[PDB]
DNA sequence: TCGCGCGTCGCGCG
DNA sequence: CCGCGCGACGCGCG
């Protein structure tokens, strides 16, 4: 998918143990946050992304 | 100056030259409430160290 | 807006006294998206016009 | 709500065509101004209070 | 033209 | 124990 790959490549250009927030990616890609989270949690359903607790939640691998 | 000032200053510097960011962003990356960040941000602008461009939210960068 | 506020308040009136209904129910009866239904519900609660009871889903009744 | 009554009764005692400021209500009632305003704008939500422009804004009963 | 109310928001939910 | 309202907000204020 489109958002899926954008979000993946971005994370790789951040680091391995590095994680970011949805809101961050929302402004770093100019796409609505409700949308980022939708694709974030979706990528989780595929084992491509790992979510780590917090408010807001953090996203990596 | 204080701890918060130095912290925010080194942060903005390590972004480039004509780069900017928001209080919200700093609040998250410094693990500090946003009211405090804004307290220091506007204070630094009063010392000519920081420059603020309009917007909602406002953007912040090093003063030229 | 204050249109829905009436459609709902009126629907809640006929519901009797002390009888609470859900947002999902209203969504059907009023042919309105649950989201807009909830927006107005929580808004009215703030206006002290509506009272909300715990549960899943939450129940809604005329306040006081 | 506990505050809403206090503020209302005061604006009732004030007068119909009369308007006071949040900064004043804060002083009379001994309530931090933030709370006064917090309630003021809330009461304006419920159509109980009417706000008319100015710096500071003026407040009266609907 | 100090006006200020302002809290959190975590939300992924189909 | 799907609960979801969620956007307004720019706020720094002594």
């Amino acid at each position: 998918s489109h958002m899926e790959q954008r979000i993946l490549k971005f994370l790789e250009e951040l680091g391995e143990g590095k994680a970011t927030t949805a809101h961050d990616l929302s402004g770093k890609l100019g796409t609505p946050k409700k949308e980022i989270n939708r694709v974030l949690y979706s990528l989780a359903k595929k084992g491509k992304l790992q979510k780590e607790a917090g408010t807001p939640p953090l996203w990596k691998i």
